[PDB]
RNA sequence: GCGGGGUGGAGCAGUCUGGUAGCUCGUCGGGCUCAUAACCCGAAGGUCGUAGGUUCAAAUCCUGCCCCCGCAAC
RNA sequence: GAGGUAUG
RNA sequence: AUAGCGUGAGGAAGGCAGACCCAGGGAACUGAAACAUCUAAGUACCUGGAGGAAGAGAAAGAAAAAUCGAUUUCCUGAGUA
RNA sequence: AAGUAGUUAGAGCCCGUUAAUGGGUGAUAGCGUGCCUUUUGUAGAAUGAACCGGCGAGUUACGAUUUGUUGCAAGGUUAAGCGGAAAAAGCGGAGCCGUAGCGAAAGCGAGUCUGAAUAGGGCGCAUAAGUAACAGGUCGUAGACCCGAAACCAGGUGAUCUACCCAUGUCCAGGAUGAAGGUAAGGUAAUACUUACUGGAGGUCCGAACCCACGCACGUUGAAAAGUGCGGGGAUGAGGUGUGGGUAGCGGAGAAAUUCCAAUCGAACUUGGAGAUAGCUGGUUCUCUCCGAAAUAGCUUUAGGGCUAGCCUCGAGGUAAAGAGUCAUGGAGGUAGAGCACUGUUUGGACUAGGGGCCCUUCUCGGGUUACCGAAUUCAGAUAAACUCCGAAUGCCAUGUACUUAUACUCGGGAGUCAGACUGCGAGUGAUAAGAUCCGUAGUCGAAAGGGAAACAGCCCAGACCACCAGUUAAGGUCCCCAAAUAUAUGUUAAGUGGAAAAGGAUGUGGGGUUGCUUAGACAACCAGGAUGUUGGCUUAGAAGCAGCCACCAUUGAAAGAGUGCGUAAUAGCUCACUGGUCGAGUGACCCCGCGCCGAAAAUGUACCGGGGCUAAACAUAUUACCGAAACUGUGGAUGAACC
RNA sequence: UUAAGGAACUCGGCAAAAUGACCCCGUAACUUCGGGAGAAGGGGUGCUCUAUUAGGGUGCAAGCCCGAGAGAGCCGCAGUGAAUAGGCCCAGGCGACUGUUUAGCAAAAACACAGGUCUCUGCAAAACCGUAAGGUGACGUAUAGGGGCUGACGCCUGCCCGGUGCUGGAAGGUUAAGAGGAGUGCUUAGCUUCGGCGAAGGUACGAAUUGAAGCCCCAGUAAACGGCGGCCGUAACUAUAACGGUCCUAAGGUAGCGAAAUUCCUUGUCGGGUAAGUUCCGACCCGCACGAAAGGCGCAACGAUCUGGGCACUGUCUCAACGAGAGACUCGGUGAAAUUAUAGUACCUGUGAAGAUGCAGGUUACCCGCGACAGGACGGAAAGACCCCGUGGAGCUUUACUGCAACCUGAUAUGGAAUGUUUGUACCGCUUGUACAGGAUAGGUAGGAGCCGAAGAGACGUGUGCGCUAGCAUACGAGGAGGCAAUGGUGGGAUACUACCCUGGCUGUAUGACCAUUCUAACCCGCCACGCUUAGCGCGUGGGGAGACAGUGUCAGGUGGGCAGUUUGACUGGGGCGGUCGCCUCCUAAAGAGUAACGGAGGCGCCCAAAGGUUCCCUCAGAAUGGAUGGAAAUCAUUCGCAGAGUGUAAAGGCACAAGGGAGCUUGACUGCGAGACUGACAAGUCGAGCAGGGACGAAAGUCGGGCUUAGUGAUCCGGUGGUUCCGCAUGGAAGGGCCAUCGCUCAACGGAUAAAAGCUACCCCGGGGAUAACAGGCUUAUCUCCCCCAAGAGUCCACAUCGACGGGGAGGUUUGGCACCUCGAUGUCGGCUCGUCGCAUCCUGGGGCUGUAGUCGGUCCCAAGGGUUGGGCUGUUCGCCCAUUAAAGCGGCACGCGAGCUGGGUUCAGAACGUCGUGAGACAGUUCGGUCCCUAUCCGUCGCGGGCGCAGGAAAUUUGAGAGGAGCUGUCCUUAGUACGAGAGGACCGGGAUGGACACACCGCUGGUGUACCAGUUGUUCCGCCAGGAGCAUCGCUGGGUAGCUAUGUGUGGCAG
C-alpha cells in the first residue's frame, strides 16, 4: 500500500499544479526529477524488506 | 492503467490442494395463536459473470471479453 | 379493623 | 615479636644519535581493480630495557643404506617446496 | 581610417653590410579568424597562461623477455670470499643455464603419455647452439612520470575564544505599583465582613548604565574577516561581569541548533604512517628522415576503464608466388522486381450451411419464405518485411596457363585505438521530421594543405619535399567588385522568375495534336419575333413556361422547349432556348509539352543571387576560345626504398 | 521641509511620519478577580501681582529651603514653547507566562519552565565516567534519586493486549561449552598360506545420558511501541436511514473540534466585511488524510510571534521639487587593487562548435581625451553547490551482512564441612506373572514321576494386598491328614514339586549423581573499637556481619546499532521507474557469411526405455456420395487427392525412392580414439570418414558412437561417492593426496567479484563532465496558432452575407514536445519596477469592398504599424475573476528583453510544526511561520563636453543644406437637423465650429513649494564684567513668514491648414 502510496506522489511530482506558470516550472523539472527517484529509491526498499519478511507460506489445510 | 472481486434473494466461505456445493439471515408451505411476529416441522431456490480451452471429469487449472468497488489518469 | 417484618 | 620510626654504608633517579636491537602493546590508508578472511604489517607509532653492539648460541639438533658435529652473517638452494 | 597586426607585390625617403641578386622604413594593393589543451569538430562566446627570468615531469636498483655486439662453444660462466691501491690478475666450479623429452606420478627414455593395442593422436626428437657480459626496447616489484583529493589511522597540543560548571568577588541611576501580615474604627451574641492606615512582596512595571540583537538602511577589494547609524528587548534576576580554575576529540559541553570546543567542527589543530589512493582532470622541454592507424568485434559489478583479436610499425624468414585487378569458365545463394502455384489481407459477382424476423401453422414438427444478415464453396481481379510457381543486376567462393600489377602469409619486438562526424546509396526506429538515432555500403574529415561553394572540417575538383616574376588543365567561371567572352547560332521567359514554399485557382505566353461551325455566310455584337390549345394538369392565399408531384404532347409558322433562370399570392414584367434580317472571315471546345502568375507574413537594418547591378550579365539546346589549383609538366636542387 | 489627495505604493503601511513628559477627569468586553489599564477618549501646563503666601521643614532665635489651591491680569501661531520621554483599537491562530536558542542568514509556533504521568531504584540504590582503583549520585535515603513522555490553568483523556516490547510464571520442547566415554578406524606381539585374522598399549574420531539463561509457551500490561473496518437492505416513498442482516477484527475513532499551522478537488458553499476580497472572521460538514498526555477542546495576562481590518499620521505613492552636508568634480601632496594571450578593439545581415569587436558581404566612421550610464565583451570572483558519473568519501538509521564492548546465564579454578529430599546403579530378601482355547490366574528353560506334609496337609471362617475383579498370595481361630500332579484333553507350550532365569513391585544394604538447608576456616565488608597516627586513605589486631554465594580469571550460549567496518548492479535517445541481462528460431539483414537499436514476432531451462538402433511392411489431409444408433463432423466401402497431413515441443529449412506410421528383435542413448574441416579474441561449441575392441539388427549388402536438423544449459575453487599394476616427508603402514568416472549452482545480473550485505542525507565533501539532463540558444515542426482547397449542409429560399462537417494542403517558429549540437575551470530563475525597441497575424483612430448594409449600431474581409493602447480589489503570482473607466484597454519577438540596472514576495539552503508514508533515519509540483542578491567600468557601445589637425594664405561674423533626429494620438458638446432613413421606436453621412484628456516644449508674471549668510517670536543654558541689548550650542534648537534662483501640481504654446 506504501508502496502504490509512494507511485502515485512520484507521478505527481512532475506534472505541475495550475498555478504554476511554464517558464517557472520548467526551471525545477530535475530536482522534482531527483524528487521522483527518492520515492522510487523507497520502493525499491519496501520491496527488499518484503524479500525479508520471508516466503511464509499459507498453513496447510487438508482436503 | 493497478488492485480486489463476479457462487440461490443479501452477506461470506469453498479455489491455492480438480471429483465434495457449504454457514448465518431470508423465501415458500404446514403447524401454535383471535390475527402478525417469535418458536416448532418440512421443502424449494445456485450449471458458480460470460465464451472458449486442458482433463475421464472443472466453481476450482489456462486464455479473451463483459460488469461492480476502490486507487490513479482525466 | 388497622400498623411492623412483543404487538393489534 | 613484627609493623612502623630513626641513624649510618652502598646504589639508582635524568639525558641522548630523529641511528642500530630486545621485549611489551599495536593501527589504518592501501592492495585484492567493491569487500569482510587476507594484505599493507608485526610496518608506522607509544613504552620499557639496554649495550657498543644487541639478539642467538655449545644439540632433548640437522639429517638418512652416510653421516655431520655450538651459534651468527654472506653466496646459492629459490621465487623451489 | 577600422581589421590576430603579419606576409607577398611595392613606390618614395634614408643608410652603407660578415657584399649579397644589401639593410631600415614603409603610402598603397592582394591574401589572411593567435598558441596550447581537449574534442566528431575549437578563431573559438570551451580550458590555461599578465609579462620576463630562473627551477620544474619515464629515473635508479633488482629480476623476466627480445634485438644487436663481443668472447668461448656442447659447452659457457663463476657468486660470496682469499688477495690486493675504495685497483688488476690469480684463486674460488659451490651453484646457474643449456645439452632430452614425455608423464599427475611411479617410471620409461629418442622416445614417452593415453590406451587392451603392435593402432592412431598429443608433446618431443628427427629438423643440434647455447652461454657470460654490454647496450637498446619493453615488462614486473618498488612512489616508478609529474603535480593534485575529499577522507582514514597513530602519538601529542589546546577550554587566554566559546559551552557547561567550581570557589571567590563585584555591578544594576532614578521613579512606580502596592501581595501576605499587622493595628485601629465600624459590625456581630461571636465570627464573618467593610473601610482606612501601616507594611514592603514580585523570574512585577517604566526607564539609563550593563547585557542582548527584532527591523530597516549603509557598508559589502569594509573604518571593521560580522560592524555603523536610526529605532528595539531585558534591566533584583533562570541577571551581568571580573579573577583564578575543571571537563579534550573513539572525546567533552549543550534551556538542544548539527550548537560550541582559539576567525577550523555531521566529528578540532598539529605532527607522523605518507610521495595515502585517484580506471579522474591538467601537464610532460631539441631536430629532421621513412612508414602510418583507429574510434570495430567479443568478454567484462562492464559501459569516458581494461584484456584479446582487427587495424600500424620494425626486424628476420619461407617458397608448388600463395596477394590485388580484369577476361573466360563453373558454382552456391532467393534480394530487387514480378507473380498468386501455398499461406495470410482483400474487392466485385454466383451460390449457401446456418442465425433474425413476418409468419402458415404447430406436439412451432415441417413449410411460404425474406435479398436482413450469412460460415464456407466457386469465377474474375488486387496485396504482402516476417507469402513464393519464378527470378535478375551486383557482390561472394573458386579454377586458369590467359593479361597486367605489387604484394600477401608466418615468426618475433614495439605501439596506439575501443567518444567517431557528415555526405551519397540501401533498410530500420522516428512522423517516409531532425545537423536525430542505429546498422550496411563507398567516400571526405579525423590525421589534408590547395582551387571552387560569399564566408564554410564533414559538399565539388584535387593529394603540398624545396625554389622559380614559366606552361597546360579540373571544378567553377568570363560586365564591375574579380582573372578570363558584354561569345557564336536558334528559340523561351517579362516575373527581377532567375535569386524559395504546397494543395488548388487562372482567356498569361509559346509549341504540337485532335475535333465542331463555316463566304449556300461561322462567331461576336445590333435589330425583329420568341407564338399557341392549356394557365400541361394538381395543390394551396399562391404555382398558371420557371415551390413541389406526375405528365412532358399538339396547332401555326422562319421559330418557339407542356419553356433556362430573376421575379409575383400567381399574374405580370426582365430574360433564356430557337428563329430571321445586318455584317463579312475565321471561329469555339478539348488533351498534352515547356516557361512563367496568385496562394506568399515576423520580429536590431535593405536582408531568400556574396554585393553592384543585369531584361540579357536569366533559361534551354549545341559549339569554340580563354581564366582558373600547391593538380600534371618544365628548369634546378635535397632525399627514401628497390634494382644496377 | 513640501501644494492637493492620503496607503491609490507595496509580498506586506518596509521605512518614514504621527504619539510622547507632569497633573486632572474618565475608562469597555473579558477575567485565573491579580489584571485588562498608561485602556481608550479628553482637558490643563507660560509670565506678572495678590505672595517673606495658605501651609510645611530647619533653627534658641535671626534668618535659610519646599511651595496648595485660587483669583485678578499680560503676551505670542504655539507656553513639558528647545532636547530627552507610548501610536491606539477590533478580531483571530500558535505557544500559557518571565527566560533560552543556530558566535558570523532563521528569536520562532522550536528548547526550557512550573505542573501531570509512567517507570525504575532497599543503599556498597539505580543510572553514569573510568580497564580497575576511585568518584559523582550524595556527604543524600522512596514526600529521595535516575530515565522517558506531556507541557500553566479549566473540563476531560474513550475502545483495542492479536502483534511488538516490558513484567511475572515454571510443567514440557529446543538449546552450548563442559563432564561421559558405548564403540569405530590406524598401528602390531602373535596367528595365518597368499588374501587375511588379530590381545595389550598408544593414537585419530567420538554416540547414549547429563547440561543454564534465552527462545517456543501461558497470564498481564497502552500517559508502553502502536492500532482504532467493510457490504446489502429498510419509513406512505423523494431523499436519507432511527432499524435489520452478514463478513472480518485484537478492536473497529468516544467526547470535543472541524475546507483547520491539518482540506487534494477548492478562489468549496452560505453569511459578514470591501466599489471590487485566491487572504480575513463566523457557520456548514463528502474530516482526500483531526482526535484525545506525538495529548483533545477551551482560556485571562503575556509576545521585537503570525494573521486580517480600522482611526490618526505621513513623499510609500499620484509625480516629483528644493535645500544642507559627505563622497563624486577641479587644484596640490601621497598612492593601492581585483584583472590582463598580443591588440591599430564600429554597426546590420549572414556563415561558423548551430548566440562574432576580430570571418564574409555591405554600411558607417578624422586624431587624443574628460565627465556620466552600464547593452555586450556568453564580463571578474569562486576547477557548478543543480544534474550525472566515480566498483570515490563522511555522517545518520534499521528486523542489510559480519563483528565489538557491555550485560544475562552456565561449567571450571580461587574453594571446604556436614545433614537431608528426590531419582539412578548393583546385591540380599520377599511378593508378581491370566491373550485365545483349556478343569482354570499357563512367564520361560530344564529335570521330572512321583512330590509336600501330624516338628502341622487339604478344606472351613476372618482381614489385608494385588488385580484382567476370574480369583491369587499372605497371616490369624478351630482341626489334624490329607492333598496335587502323572494319565486324558486343551493347546505354540502343562499342569505336582525342584532349581537357573527373566519381567516388573516393596524392604534392607552399599555405592554413586542432582537439588535444598545449615555450619565455618577460604574470599569479601563503601560496619564498629584500638593501633601505626596530628589521617574520613591504607594496612594490622579484636569483635560483628555476610560466606563457599559474591568477585576475579579461563571457556561457553544468548541478547546486543550502545559502538564499529563495509555492501547496497549494468544497459539506458540524461538519471530514475517500467523492461531486459543466458540459449534457440524467423524478419530486419541490402540473393555467400556476418551485420546494430529499450527494432517486429515467438519459444527454452524439457521429454522419450520408445518418441532410440536395425530389418521388414505402407502412406496422409480434405471432399464427393452410399449408408442403422450417429448428428456439420466418430467408424466403414468406392473414387479424387504431391502432401492441402504428420514431423514429442517455438519457428525456419527439410522430408512421401521417408526423416511421416505399424510389427518383430534389441539397447550403438557403446570403450579407446580420430586424418581433416567449420567456427572462432580466448574459453568453448560443431561436423567427422576411418582404425581397433567387443556387440545389436538383418540372409546379405550394409546401418547403428541417441532422437529430421537447429535450444533443453552454466567455469574454476571447494566438498562427497566409486575405482586405481600412482605417491606416501627415516623404513613398513596409515593419514592425506593425485588420476579416471560421477554428483552437488534460478552462481538465471547465466565468462560466475565475497562463504556472508539494505537504506536516509535538507548538515554534507572530493575528482571530473556540456561524453549527460534542468533555463536560454540551435535543428525539426507531431502538436500550438494562423491562413487556405473541396464543398455535403445550415442560413423562408439560396453552399460560398455569416458559419462550414467528412477529408486535404500550407505558413510561422509565440505553446506542448522530440533531438542532445555550444556552454557544468558557472550562460542567474518566476513575477514586478526603470527603460524601452521591433514585427504585423491592426485593439482604437484612418481608407475601402461584400452584407441576410433601411438609419443607429454591426458582421466579415482588403490597405495601413503614424501615434495611442487605464487605474484599482484577491493572490508571490503570469493568467484569471471582480469594481470603475476608456476612443481602445492588441497579439507577440528581443537569453518568453532587461538582476556588473533594482526588488527578492514565490521557489529548492540550513530552523520548526501540521497532516500523511516509512520500524527508522527521514521524505511529500502537500501546507504553514522564518530566512546574507558581491564587483572602484579596461575596450566597444550609449549620453554630453573639450583639446589637436585638416579643409592650398591668415582672421572675424552671417549662413545654404546633403544628411539625421523629433513630433505625429484623441474624445465630448453645439450646428447642419430631430434633416435623410424608418410604420413607429429611433436616428445619420459629409461639413462648419467650441471645449477637454493624455503627451511634449518653454518660462516663473499668477497660484503654490523650497529657500541652512533675509525678518520676527520663543525655551533651556553658557558667554559678552552687571541691567539692557545681543551672541554660542541645542536637527538651521523649535516656531511663523519669505527674496533671488530652482521648480510643478502653476502659466503660455503645440500637434492648425495642408
Ligand atoms: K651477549
Ligand atoms: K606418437
Ligand atoms: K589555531
Ligand atoms: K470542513
Ligand atoms: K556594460
Ligand atoms: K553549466
Ligand atoms: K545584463
Ligand atoms: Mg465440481
Ligand atoms: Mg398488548
Ligand atoms: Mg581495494
Ligand atoms: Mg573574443
Ligand atoms: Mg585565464
Ligand atoms: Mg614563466
Ligand atoms: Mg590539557
Ligand atoms: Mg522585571
Ligand atoms: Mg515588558
Ligand atoms: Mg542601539
Ligand atoms: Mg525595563
Ligand atoms: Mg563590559
Ligand atoms: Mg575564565
Ligand atoms: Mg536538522
Ligand atoms: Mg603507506
Ligand atoms: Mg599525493
Ligand atoms: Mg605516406
Ligand atoms: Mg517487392
Ligand atoms: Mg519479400
Ligand atoms: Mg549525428
Ligand atoms: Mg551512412
Ligand atoms: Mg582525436
Ligand atoms: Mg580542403
Ligand atoms: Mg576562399
Ligand atoms: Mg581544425
Ligand atoms: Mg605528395
Ligand atoms: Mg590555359
Ligand atoms: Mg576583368
Ligand atoms: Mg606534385
Ligand atoms: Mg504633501
Ligand atoms: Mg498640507
Ligand atoms: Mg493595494
Ligand atoms: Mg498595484
Ligand atoms: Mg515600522
Ligand atoms: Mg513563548
Ligand atoms: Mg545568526
Ligand atoms: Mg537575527
Ligand atoms: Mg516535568
Ligand atoms: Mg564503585
Ligand atoms: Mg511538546
Ligand atoms: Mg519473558
Ligand atoms: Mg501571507
Ligand atoms: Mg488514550
Ligand atoms: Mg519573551
Ligand atoms: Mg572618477
Ligand atoms: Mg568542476
Ligand atoms: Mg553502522
Ligand atoms: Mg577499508
Ligand atoms: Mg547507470
Ligand atoms: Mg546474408
Ligand atoms: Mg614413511
Ligand atoms: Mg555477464
Ligand atoms: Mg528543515
Ligand atoms: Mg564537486
Ligand atoms: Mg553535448
Ligand atoms: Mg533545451
Ligand atoms: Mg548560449
Ligand atoms: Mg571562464
Ligand atoms: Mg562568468
Ligand atoms: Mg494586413
Ligand atoms: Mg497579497
Ligand atoms: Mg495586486
Ligand atoms: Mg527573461
Ligand atoms: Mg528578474
Ligand atoms: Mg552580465
Ligand atoms: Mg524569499
Ligand atoms: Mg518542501
Ligand atoms: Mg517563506
Ligand atoms: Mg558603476
Ligand atoms: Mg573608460
Ligand atoms: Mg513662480
Ligand atoms: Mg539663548
Ligand atoms: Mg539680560
Ligand atoms: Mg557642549
Amino acid at each position: 500500500a506504501s508502496q502504490t502510496h509512494h507511485e502515485i506522489e512520484a507521478g505527481r511530482i512532475v506534472k505541475p499544479g495550475k498555478r504554476l506558470n511554464n517558464k517557472e516550472a520548467s526551471a525545477f523539472k530535475a530536482g522534482k526529477g531527483t524528487q521522483q527517484k527518492k520515492q522510487h529509491s523507497t520502493i525499491k526498499a519496501l520491496e527488499k524488506r518484503i524479500e525479508r519478511l520471508g516466503n511464509v507460506e499459507k498453513p496447510h489445510t487438508t482436503k
